[PDB]
């Protein structure tokens, strides 16, 4: 609404024209990227959670398994082709409303491949249009053994009534927010679950996960 | 325009600032492309052959060896640094005169290095301004034993009377189209030749190639 | 007054949006850079000195150690993580102190890593806001044994009163200019020093460097 369609499309042509005509802009943006990675990589961890509370716990684009109004919320960084995530996600859903004032926030990651980014792109695109339709797709993207492809996924989005949903480019923005966050939180292992100022890197026994979520509910008010 | 030079002047400045101030935009586009590569890589070669018919056969930026109006048209994805292409390219030119109803469209590829991109950038730039000078340059770049540099390329140019010719950035657009089409068609080797309804991957003995294309001249008779 | 603030942000959204919806714009721009890089590597060394004299000697963004009034100007491509530059940089302040008609322009390079690029970005940012404080930071980053970190750089700024200065993105253009310039000049070792029409690559004994710069003070 700031720019008109005629203005808006000329700008889109200029982006292409400028980067190719002046490639020096690109290498500058490359070194600037490799630098910002280091700025986040060599940061202080706890103060990341105090400064990243709004992106972790208050992202409207981040899928949630459980109640939207809960006192304790877990954040699970996951990959749909990672065997350990497939082994832990069920443990994360069972704690949801066996312990009802606890919910789980999903942060999909593109670590193990292109399908990981692709599967994430599907899951995030679904979350905005029909949030309740997320779960069925989420479980089968997880419970499907082997590295999914666009073909394996076209079967998955179809066993969940989510095939009319288009993978948006804006859903890719969120996947990135999750990716920068893993670095800011210093996570290069998945699964990773944030449960209140602390991170859980790896698969943990249910009865231990059980104790942890209870200890963090003691950490809250009355 | 739509935009005035001053506005146009700011847009070129903002793209630099945007990419440098927010470098994460870049890595987002990096995986988005690795994603897009795979979507083209995992495309169906038939519906790739069917949907890329105008891109293969009706690109004015793609050089043609043979008759302008021919019914059988071969599309050769080539690289000027490929040892096999140098020995296969003459064989494709022999068919264009033994069989006047056959033409060959050159689809240069930048697989084997940066010089390949530069050499491709040259022939495509020449073809757009003066098509008649292309073949001489094409052959001198191709039939050149050993790797290419800007000097070896520049030696082949006025030695074909063509260094007055500018290497345009729009020729990169065509090289790029050649690059994406190669992925949609499932091409993991140069040379690669489109021969009707299937692709011929590799350097082939002439008499093997001969039977193949007359077999393709039988399917259009007239 | 070309674009309004609302327009300036939509343009920022469109550049972001356009590159992601059409990632192919990027890949075309990737090999335009890889091509441009090779074009610089395959330049003739001397005609690179002749064609970018304006970039070497007349960049207001390039720090200078010595007199604004000098007849001879040295251009030293250096790295704050290169041990040879740490042994050569002190020798460069002596000639500017031995010979007041000689000056030194610093051309930082991010060759040995990301730490090199950040450290350069810190030093260049100071030069733009507080030129007088540059030398102190420059010297303290140099005499630092071992590689630098985000902490090590920031500590050297606190030890020189330059921590209040922000690392600008405008310094990356300069950092980038030095990198393309290093390629055109065919520099694959630091230190590298432009001394009129020749480059002297490496840490050299003072008495060798002295004879050279006096000999070129004879040619001017």
């Amino acid at each position: 609404a700031a720019l008109n369609a005629a203005q808006e499309k000329e700008v889109r042509a200029l982006v292409r024209d400028t980067l190719v005509s002046n490639p020096e802009i690109l290498e500058e943006a490359i070194m600037a990227l490799q630098t910002k990675k280091a700025d986040e990589q060599q940061a202080q961890f706890r103060q990341a959670l105090a400064s990243e509370h709004d992106a972790l716990y208050n992202d409207a684009a981040s899928p949630r398994i459980g109640a939207k109004d809960a006192k304790l919320v877990l954040v699970s960084f996951t990959d749909y082709n990672c065997p350990y995530c497939k082994r832990f996600d069920p443990l994360l859903e069972k704690i949801t409303e066996q312990y009802p004032d606890v919910a789980v926030i999903i942060k999909p990651l593109p670590f193990k491949g292109e399908s990981s980014a692709k599967a994430s792109q599907a899951v995030l695109s679904v979350w905005k249009e029909d949030p309740k339709a997320f779960l069925a797709l989420h479980q089968r993207l997880m419970q499907k053994k082997t590295m999914l492809d666009n073909a394996s996924i076209e079967d998955a989005m179809k066993s969940t009534n989510t095939s009319k949903i288009k993978l948006t480019d804006d859903s890719l923005k969120t996947l990135q927010n999750n990716l920068e966050l893993s670095r800011k939180l210093g996570i290069q292992g998945t699964p990773a679950t944030v449960i209140g100022d602390t991170i859980l890197p790896g698969a943990v026994d249910y009865d231990q996960l059980e104790i942890i979520v209870k200890e963090q509910l003691a950490k809250v008010k009355k």
